[PDB]
């Protein structure tokens, strides 16, 4: 079992969680967010997404958290099988019911100024596959990671990050193959294609996760933030620019030049820009 | 005063609002969301942003609301001056920008006074803008104080007025009238100050009289390329929803639960 | 020989074909489209392009065809050498590229031999590529002769193998095997020469066993952003088709013919 | 009536046209392509699109034609009303849009009356638009009936009038005059109704007086980035053709046929 | 005459200039760079481009210069005619385009006369354009002579005036006035001929009165997406510079030199 | 030692170089440009960037040079360790990045040792990379010291190795071998350390054996979309050059000088 209880502490205020677990590391700036429905191959129902959102949002807003490990608990108490996430659990009520609340989760992972590593501990199918795709990094169980894009089998499709963004990891030929055929791939296979960063022994998956997390946390958090947004930038168009530029704005705010401008507004005087040069 | 009290009721559950007001129209699928700090030219402080987010987010999830009217209350009790919003009280706001940008409803900015700094950037990111002829004033002051909106406020502005005018708006930081902004392409239409919300409601009614499904697809179709993968994600998400409703997708869902092979023969290969 | 005659039937109406062959599978929703000039390493002359266009266009419009297998016949009767296609016989081809790119079905290139110049570019633009272990040979010779595919052949290759490999492939013009191209990212899988079309058929069957609607949307989703407005046009066009089938769109269409106002109340504002 | 019969001759081979008319000018390298169902406000049915496609394709491949004038015949024999095209008779059309977009000739839309739905979208995708002052009426009705052009009709319109105006045009579905659309940026110029085709022909004459090669390159240069890989394919295709004509390309071609190594010494490395 | 000699002093080190003049304002952080061949309508020959490059580069690297005013001297001593620049004397210019595009300062083109061919394209690539009411004439003649600017001259012009107007400007090659280009969106404002440089200086002064850091970021924010990886490279480069000045970045630099591990505890994870 | 002295001669005019060396090959159209501070792991100080820029610029303008081999001299006389480049000595480098990116010749990085920080990023932006099996070490250390290359170093690396591997390279800052970077897609090929430049020269020779015109066009085709309007500028610039050489463009040029109307009748409208 990848989960090492000794390493994790419950996060305050999340006692009511049923479909998701949420831990903070005993020492490191890292959290563990996991699907907690192993009986159903960790499929998400609307309540799961609600909880996932809440938890990830909380982790986004925690200034002492640098890295999110996104995984699935297991194994299944019914048949011993391992799953990361098998996707969606298969008049005012109607709009609130049919949701794409998962697309919001995808955006949350994409936009949060911290690194999200998906630890694929088992089946990653449909929406669960797409969650892995959108995470920044992926580490996968050698013995048990299974990647299967089953959307088209049931008449569904992720026409967004699940597919188009996958192509920016494995290239257009591989990505089209993954969706068009819906075959099952191992960790090593996906690693060879370029969607999985590294493969780890099943029982060491979270240990390797934590080691990756610690290497990320050992660097300047400002740089890591800028970096994530630089990687996102052009692919995400104006949104990519908005988030990168937003960090540039924050950096500028801290400078002497920007204090001068702020001062002179409050003091009703003209600003003096003579101390600060025109860099080229 | 643009505000017609008879047309609006408060939305239940928002009694604690201090910096923002939130009304639903008496008949129409339209809400009114307004800056409520006219003494400070409707500048937003962090608490203002929190409320604006919650309010817009509630509007987003309200299935019986089709259109958001985003405006500012006034005038100033202190000097009679009018403001839509003067920007930050001197990153939560980027979240608000994205909320407006991604919400599957049309957001109309009603610029009833000054729109400056972040307040200006809020108008730019809205789908449509109507502006008070007498009182709307557009001023991009960011560079004055050493700040800049390097996102929707600037780059997206350029996709409305073109690259020359947008550079000018930000580089010089001049004040512009409703009619000028209308010529440049950032203001849809200009209205008599007192009629601004009347015109807003009329525009809202025309938007709400159309297929809601169509309107949502269209918004996302306009966002799509500009917003890259996020734009694709949102438009494709709506396509996925449409596909779920079809007989073909029922068959695929059936056959999975029934453990049998799916039959695709009834459904043709459209070209 | 990869070709299994028992598996294929000629398609009606194409008796006049000289440079290209065209078969429909005995059972499956799949066609076989093959260069038929093995004596000249399956190079295309203008008349080949004409036929290739007609044939691919026919396949595009055949509602009971889900997958196109694109390959080359052989071996050469003169020297026993194998070729998928060696390029132009030494702009109509750009049109064929676009047909392959825009058609709402999966095109698998089966590289059974040399794939050089334009023939290499044809492989690149297909959705998928399966290549003969023993005989697939990839060579971008364009620059040797003072020519260049500055479109899908090069820039799109880069979106398969990455910018360093794709530059390498064109700047040096070296010959690569199936396995090398598979390592690089341009070849989906390698198959024993004699089993190339058997594998192709198995791939085609797995593709055809899924929702045709989903496959169509997926293809256009993969093309979308890379193809800009054209990508959006094709994907959105499929969304439009999906919308037309809904109850909401029927109401809009009814109310127009019946001269009445439409009622949108049964249909919610999804978010 | 904008139509001057003395200016135009029928094109050989199109006697069977029912829903479209097709003329070549008596002296100029200009054709006239027109919707010919004035009784239904020039709505296109599936047969209309077939004809429109064939006709436009023929013009594309006519080497002595430089400019296409796309318009509508009228007025209505039933009520005297004028129409360019009112859209679908209440996806072949997406092919026509691509034909207009990709053809290496300038297509000028002459909006002589109503331009609604798909008919509005056809105007948008043409390179240029001239509009009848008295009679051009622009109405984007799609969302009224639960439909939407999520491609060139909307996203490309935004690249003419900007994102604010474009959203307005679709969200509200109002009717706009020639001069309003001119102000917004989607109409190049307004003409007196009766002079519409005369102005059309003068614009065409100015276009045809320039280097055809340059006009080609320019159209694809304007298309390029908007159309992503497809845009690049077409612009680079023209660059390939230009390269083929050079002495350097001749040397490369010679040396392959002559089985010798090529000599690149005469041709310098430009920078 | 727009030129006020009292306002300007020569820049040290440029006494060998023949085709270009280069002045620094007596008080303001503004330079005047001007074509100096009014006898040939300020056409640039390869020696002009050399000088223009050197001069613009010097202004780029001058830390006390905030704004470049680019213009043409006149009138012609032969015929009294005025010109900004008539293009190439009948690829070094593409380098100048990029120098203007990438320089972290605002370049204002003051079009005091004819701006044709390459001269038109220089105006298009500048950040802002102010134009002589009586004498600015914009004419894109390239296709007349079988040439074309397929880069910033055309594609980027479409990002100011929209795709319909930009296509018109190139395809017909008509002559436009200052006020027409102003209505289209390619000219920021129109000035009395005699006051063109005075208005230029006032605009410069308003630009120079704002945070230089902010203006730099803004320019690159406007260029960013349009310029793809180059746009990102420049904006990101400024972000890198900003980061270098922070306490966090000092800690990282210290710990490397001191061979110790860095401590990031003081600096929070902003969101 | 990869360096074979007998193969290289110094370039005239560069005897003042301290931090960089610059050789022309004795026979081939290939230059060797090399960091020359092995004692500090070939880190670049501002004077190094100055020289690197001048040298690369000179190679760009050398008509008789087709390929630039960019590398690092060694080993360290202090410790025997090998380096390509260790980054900045602990924005002029962004200029060098652009010079490599825009130059109309293939730049091959020969990573003969450590390639860290800025030095890693130089290797990323080169067209091709060959790496020493035993000594190439790739390590993106930026975030360790609170820095980042948010441009080509990172976003362009993702278009070589894909988004997962690129994020990993930067977020963890681990050290990779030649073979690992080869598997990822950032290194074209791996060579025996002592054979590194020999293989470089052989790659160079294959590049220089093709049509330089075609190589130029290909490099810009690969850059194009990624570099937005800059990529279009450069590609289009080459297309303009090609057009200038044609008969059609001579005709347009003639008729302007001769004051006559041009005749376009000999030149057809290709499609
Ligand atoms: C909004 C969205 O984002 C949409 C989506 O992703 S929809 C879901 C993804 N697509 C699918 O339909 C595939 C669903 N999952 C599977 O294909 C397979 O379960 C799998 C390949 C992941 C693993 O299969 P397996 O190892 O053979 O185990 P399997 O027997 O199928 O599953 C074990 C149990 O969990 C359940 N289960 C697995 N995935 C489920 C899902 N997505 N929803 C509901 N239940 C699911 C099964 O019903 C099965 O339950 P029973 O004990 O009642 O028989
Ligand atoms: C996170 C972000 O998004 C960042 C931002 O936008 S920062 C803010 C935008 N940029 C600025 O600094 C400009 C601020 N606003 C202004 O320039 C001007 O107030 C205006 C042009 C909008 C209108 O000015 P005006 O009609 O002359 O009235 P003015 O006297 O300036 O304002 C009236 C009062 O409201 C206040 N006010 C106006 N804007 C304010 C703001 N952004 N923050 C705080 N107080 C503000 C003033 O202090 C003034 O208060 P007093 O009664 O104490 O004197
Ligand atoms: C519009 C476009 O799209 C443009 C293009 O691609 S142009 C073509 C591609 N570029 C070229 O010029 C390369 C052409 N092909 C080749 O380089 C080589 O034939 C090859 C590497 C593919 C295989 O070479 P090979 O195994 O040694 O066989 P090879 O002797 O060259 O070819 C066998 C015969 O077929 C012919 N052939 C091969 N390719 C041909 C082509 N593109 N056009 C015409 N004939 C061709 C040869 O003339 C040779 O014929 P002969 O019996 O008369 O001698
Ligand atoms: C594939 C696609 O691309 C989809 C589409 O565009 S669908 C069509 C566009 N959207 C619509 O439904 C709007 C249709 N057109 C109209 O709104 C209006 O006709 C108009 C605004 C263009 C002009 O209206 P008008 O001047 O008042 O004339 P109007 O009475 O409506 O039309 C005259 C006749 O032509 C017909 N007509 C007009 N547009 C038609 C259309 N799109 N399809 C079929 N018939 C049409 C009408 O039925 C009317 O016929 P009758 O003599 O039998 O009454
Ligand atoms: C690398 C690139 O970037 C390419 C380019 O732009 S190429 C140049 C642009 N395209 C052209 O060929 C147009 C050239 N210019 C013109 O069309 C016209 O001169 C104009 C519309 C700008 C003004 O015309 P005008 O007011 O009637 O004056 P005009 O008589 O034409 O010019 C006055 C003199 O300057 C010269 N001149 C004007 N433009 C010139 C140019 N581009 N190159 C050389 N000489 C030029 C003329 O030869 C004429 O000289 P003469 O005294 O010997 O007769
Ligand atoms: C503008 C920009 O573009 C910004 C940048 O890239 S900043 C620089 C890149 N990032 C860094 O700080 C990393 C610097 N380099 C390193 O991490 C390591 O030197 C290395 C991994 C490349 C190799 O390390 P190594 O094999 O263990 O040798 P190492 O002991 O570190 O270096 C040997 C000597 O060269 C020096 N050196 C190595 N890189 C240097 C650099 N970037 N700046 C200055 N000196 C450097 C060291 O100080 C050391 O010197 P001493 O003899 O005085 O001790």
């Amino acid at each position: 079992n990848p989960f090492d209880a000794k390493a994790w502490r419950l996060v305050d205020g999340f006692d009511d969680l049923t479909d998701i677990t949420y831990h903070r590391h005993v020492d490191d700036a890292t959290v563990r967010v996991a699907f907690n429905r192993p009986e159903v191959r960790n499929a998400f129902r609307p309540h799961t997404v609600d909880e996932l959102y809440r938890v990830l949002d909380h982790a986004r807003m925690s200034p002492d958290v640098g890295v999110v490990l996104l995984t699935g608990n297991g194994p299944s108490p019914k048949d011993g099988g391992w799953a990361f996430c098998s996707g969606g659990d298969q008049t005012v009520d109607v709009a609130r019911a049919g949701r794409l609340h998962i697309l919001e989760v995808q955006r949350l992972i994409r936009f949060m100024p911290k690194v999200v590593i998906c630890l694929v501990n088992g089946w990653a199918a449909g929406g669960g596959h797409s969650l892995h795709v959108v995470c920044d990094l992926t580490l996968a169980s050698r013995e048990y990671a299974r990647f299967k894009q089953t959307d088209a089998d049931v008449g569904s499709f992720d026409g967004g990050y699940g597919s188009a963004y996958l192509a920016r990891q494995v290239g257009q030929k591989f990505a089209r193959e993954i969706f068009f055929l819906g075959r099952t791939y191992t960790a090593e296979q996906m690693h060879q294609m370029g969607a999985v960063n590294a493969v780890a022994e099943h029982a060491e998956l979270e240990t390797v996760g934590l080691q990756w997390a610690a290497e990320i946390n050992a660097k300047s958090p400002q740089a890591q933030r800028m970096l994530k947004f630089a990687f996102n930038l052009l692919d995400d168009g104006l949104v990519g620019q908005q988030l990168f530029a937003g960090e540039a704005t924050r950096l500028a705010y801290m400078t002497d030049e920007a204090v001068e401008g702020r001062d002179a507004f409050l003091q009703k005087r003209p600003p003096d820009w003579s101390p600060f040069p025109r860099y080229f």
